[PDB]
C-alpha cells in the first residue's frame, strides 16, 4: 500500500527535509516543494500557503499510518538517542531537557535505538511505556516514533554528580555533558 512506501521515503532520505519542516527549523522550501509533486500529493505547484502545508500534512499522515501499520515490540523497555544540547541556537531546547519533570514535545519523527545511542554532549536513556507509537524499523536498528511523541524528563545527570558513571555503563556508546533520564507518555 501507499502508507508503507510513503515510511520507506521518509526512512531512506525524506526524513531530514520533512523533521526540519515539523520541527519548524530552517529547511529549502523548494526541494519540498518538488518532493510533493513527485509523489503526487500535488497535482500542479502551490498556488497558495494553505495548499503547500495541507498537502504536507497529507504526507505526514502517510508515514505515520505507515509506521502503525508495523508490529509493536513490548519486549524493549529502554531506547536511546544522541543529542546535540549544548548548540547555542538550541539553548530553547536545552533548558526544557534539563528541568526534572518538563515535558517536551517532539513535533517531527523521533529516531532512537534499542541497541546504543551515537556519542554526543547528551544521552538519553527512554523508558518505554506499554503500547506505545514507536516502532522498530528493520526493513523499513532503528526505532521511530510517530508526531509530537511526549516525554517526560525524569532524571538529569550531569558529569559532576558521582551518578554519572553508574547510570552511563547502562546506556552502550560507541565529550559526553549530561546524561538524561526520559520517560515517553
Amino acid at each position: 500500500s501507499k502508507a508503507d512506501e510513503a515510511l520507506r521515503y521518509y526512512s531512506a532520505q525524506g526524513y531530514t527535509l520533512l523533521n526540519n519542516y515539523l520541527r519548524d527549523r530552517p529547511y529549502k522550501q523548494r526541494e519540498a516543494i518538488d518532493t510533493l509533486l513527485s509523489r503526487s500529493y500535488l497535482n500542479d505547484e502551490p498556488t497558495s500557503a494553505g495548499e503547500f502545508d495541507k498537502a504536507m500534512k497529507a504526507y505526514v499522515a502517510d508515514v505515520e499510518a505507515g509506521l502503525a501499520k508495523l508490529p509493536a515490540s513490548p519486549e524493549l523497555s529502554f531506547v536511546y538517542r544522541g543529542l546535540a544540547l549544548d548548540k547555542p541556537e538550541l539553548a530553547a531546547l536545552k533548558e526544557q531537557f534539563t528541568g526534572v519533570g518538563n515535558i517536551v514535545v517532539e513535533p517531527g519523527f523521533m529516531s532512537t535505538s534499542p541497541d546504543k545511542a551515537w556519542v554526543n554532549d547528551t544521552l538519553l536513556k527512554i523508558r518505554l511505556p506499554a503500547g506505545h507509537g514507536g516502532r522498530l524499523l528493520g526493513d523499513a536498528a532503528e526505532m521511530l516514533f510517530p508526531t509530537q511523541t511526549r516525554l517526560r524528563v525524569d532524571r538529569v545527570v550531569s558529569s559532576t554528580s558521582g551518578d554519572f558513571d553508574t547510570l552511563l555503563n547502562t546506556i552502550p556508546t560507541s565529550r559526553i555533558k549530561r546524561l538524561i533520564e526520559v520517560s515517553v507518555l
